[PDB]
């Protein structure tokens, strides 16, 4: 069978998002040599995320839902604060280093390498920091990542369909929330919690426009590469 989304209990949304998580990839460099472009790896590793992001999305409560037009718009807006935030999600356990990919941890002095890279380092562990000073959970996360691939391009788009995404990210919040209160927060300790976690979105926002800002000036996927990319999805085996 098949559920609607607004239909989903806390529990089957939670479930959902946990089942959709892509697998934490490894950067392609030889073992055996010191050598390589910082640059290089960096975009080989996001490149093979991006194929990742795709299957993820379209397992994203209510993404399908909409047309395929308004599917690229939501990832065209949002790839690079999806990358972001499973970032600094797997980084929250190593103080002042980012972890790219099992073999691949840098700290601040390694960021330098790059021009106009350290600027976003920075920005980028202070998220992490930030993150694990709340203790962000698992179930959270996926929560959040789900929120930013529904919120970050809605406003910049047929108005029933808009009510739709409101509708599944109000569902989202309700998510969030549950998993507050079967956590042992109070009412005020909930509310406060889920502002402190919305805010940090903005925050993730500014990184992505000012990662954008810093490619632009030099590897962008492109409203046209992504609708490439969504619809070879339907070509590929169950
Ligand atoms: C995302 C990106 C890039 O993306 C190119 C997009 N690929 C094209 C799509 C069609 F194939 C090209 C070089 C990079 F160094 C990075 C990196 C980068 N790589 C990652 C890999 C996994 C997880 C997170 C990241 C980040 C965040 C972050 C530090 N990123 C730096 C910046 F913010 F993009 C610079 O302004």
């Amino acid at each position: 069978g098949s559920h609607m989304a607004l239909s989903l209990t806390a529990d089957q949304m939670v479930s959902a998002l946990l089942d959709a998580e892509p697998p934490i990839l490894y950067s392609e460099y030889d073992p055996t040599r010191p050598e390589a472009s910082m640059m290089g790896l960096l975009t080989n590793l996001a490149d093979r995320e991006l194929v990742h992001m795709i299957n993820w999305a379209k397992r994203v409560p209510g993404f399908v839902d909409l047309t395929l037009h308004d599917q690229v718009h939501l990832l065209e807006s949002a790839w690079l604060e999806i990358l972001m935030i499973g970032l600094v999600w797997r980084s929250m356990e190593h103080p002042g280093k980012l972890l790219f990919a099992p073999n691949l941890l840098l700290d601040r002095n390694q960021g330098k390498s790059v021009e106009g890279m350290v600027e976003i380092f920075d920005m980028l562990l202070a998220t992490s920091s930030r993150f694990r000073m709340m203790n962000l959970q698992g179930e959270e996360f996926v929560c959040l990542k789900s929120i930013i691939l529904l919120n970050s391009g809605v406003y910049t788009f047929s108005l029933e369909e808009k009510d739709h995404i409101h509708r599944v990210l109000d569902k989202i919040t309700d998510t969030l929330i549950h998993l507050m209160a079967k956590a042992g927060l109070t009412l005020q300790q909930q509310h406060q919690r889920l502002a402190q976690l919305l805010l940090i979105l903005s925050h993730i926002r500014h990184m992505s426009n000012k990662g954008m800002e810093h490619l632009y000036s030099m590897v962008v996927p492109s409203y046209d590469l992504l609708l490439e990319m969504l619809d070879a999805h339907r070509l590929h085996a169950p």
